[PDB]
């Protein structure tokens, strides 16, 4: 068991984990148990390894990609909605969480990439990626960039790399190929090969990072950043007059995110697991207990469609659904492990030149389906 009488959470830093703090404080003067809400570095990697010896926490937090794996070495227990709830959130998001039919999770927040352009710097953001290495030009004159985002997780590089045909796995009647992906094919390399010739003619840097790139854009000094709903707490506090918006184009085929669902995984380990689909079930699924994680950082849309419907009139919310939308949801195999670590490398070793878009997307299409 490794608990008790109290409830652990565990989110990641850039999530609203100090409003999820407030739903245990108020479970706490309603409940008595100690809501701990905790956001550990390398959270996704670190679970499994814990929640093996029967420890962790009692909750874990993360987009529905990592929690098909997780059920895999049984590190998850079965969640019990009834008809009744499960009526609440959108079906969508339900698949998300399922695994083999079985639910391992509950869907809190749809999340996707969009286009933050600088209203100031860039009042008409650009259509097309093409647009850029030249809007790029006129701009590294004023001493602004035109783009920067972070370069060093895949996520954010795969909507151009899926735009004009890249993929992890195919969906062949009823279930995902594990042998069949698409980080190897004419249309991934086209995505790759365009960002590596960004780079190499200097219209962004091999290196940036999340903290790089939020630092450029809070800073004014790039036009525009790819990041989610989660980031738009710190510019609001920069203020920077910004804007969110669809994605650009590619090869005339529009940009690609991978759709992810931030979920909520009980360990199957947990010896106080009512206690922790009672805080979800009814707490934090609640507009009241989602609002409350949506004032420290935007969850961007949600699966409780109650709370879905007083957010999509943001402009915002309506971008994300767009990109979302134009884009494809991940699955929650095992596989999208080795599938994001495999993208991860091609994806890095490419940009310093270290390999050739070819080089490193033929050993990652060979390491996934190795
Ligand atoms: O539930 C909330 C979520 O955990 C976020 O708080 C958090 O932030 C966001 O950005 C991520 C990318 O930076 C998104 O993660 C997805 O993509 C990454 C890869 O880019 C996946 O991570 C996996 O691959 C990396 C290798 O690069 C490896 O280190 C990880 O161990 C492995 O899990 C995620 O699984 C995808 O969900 C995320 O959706 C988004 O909310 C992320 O946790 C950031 O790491």
């Amino acid at each position: 068991a490794i608990e008790e009488g109290k409830l652990v959470i565990w989110i990641n830093g850039d999530k609203g984990y100090n409003g999820l703090a407030e739903v245990g404080k108020k479970f706490e003067k309603d409940t008595g148990i100690k809501v701990t809400v905790e956001h550990p570095d390398k959270l996704e990697e670190k679970f499994p390894q814990v929640a093996a010896t029967g420890d962790g926490p009692d909750i874990i937090f993360w987009a529905h990609d990592r929690f098909g794996g997780y059920a895999q070495s049984g590190l998850l227990a079965e969640i019990t909605p009834d008809k009744a709830f499960q009526d609440k959130l959108y079906p969508f998001t339900w698949d998300a969480v399922r695994y083999n039919g079985k639910l391992i999770a509950y869907p809190i927040a749809v999340e996707a990439l969009s286009l933050i352009y600088n209203k100031d710097l860039l009042p008409n953001p650009p259509k097309t990626w093409e647009e850029i290495p030249a809007l790029d030009k006129e701009l590294k004159a004023k001493g602004k960039s035109a783009l920067m985002f972070n370069l060093q997780e895949p996520y954010f590089t795969w909507p151009l790399i899926a735009a004009d045909g890249g993929y992890a796995f195919k969906y062949e009647n009823g279930k995902y190929d594990i042998k069949d992906v698409g980080v190897d094919n004419a249309g991934a390399k086209a995505g790759l090969t365009f960002l590596v010739d960004l780079i190499k003619n200097k219209h962004m840097n091999a290196d940036t990072d999340y903290s790089i790139a939020e630092a450029a854009f809070n800073k004014g000094e790039t036009a525009m950043t790819i990041n989610g709903p989660w980031a738009w707490s710190n510019i609001d506090t920069s203020k920077v007059n910004y804007g969110v918006t669809v994605l650009p184009t590619f090869k005339g085929q529009p940009s690609k995110p991978f759709v992810g669902v931030l979920s909520a995984g009980i360990n199957a380990a947990s010896p106080n697991k009512e206690l922790a689909k009672e805080f979800l079930e009814n707490y934090l699924l609640t507009d009241e207990g989602l609002e409350a994680v949506n004032k420290d950082k935007p969850l961007g849309a949600v699966a409780l469609k109650s709370y879905e419907e007083e957010l999509a009139k943001d402009p915002r919310i309506a971008a994300t659904m767009e990109n979302a939308q134009k884009g494809e949801i991940m699955p929650n195999i095992p596989q999208m492990s080795a599938f994001w670590y495999a993208v991860r490398t091609a994806v890095i070793n490419a940009a310093s030149g270290r390999q050739t878009v070819d080089e490193a997307l033929k050993d990652a299409q060979t390491r996934i389906t190795k």
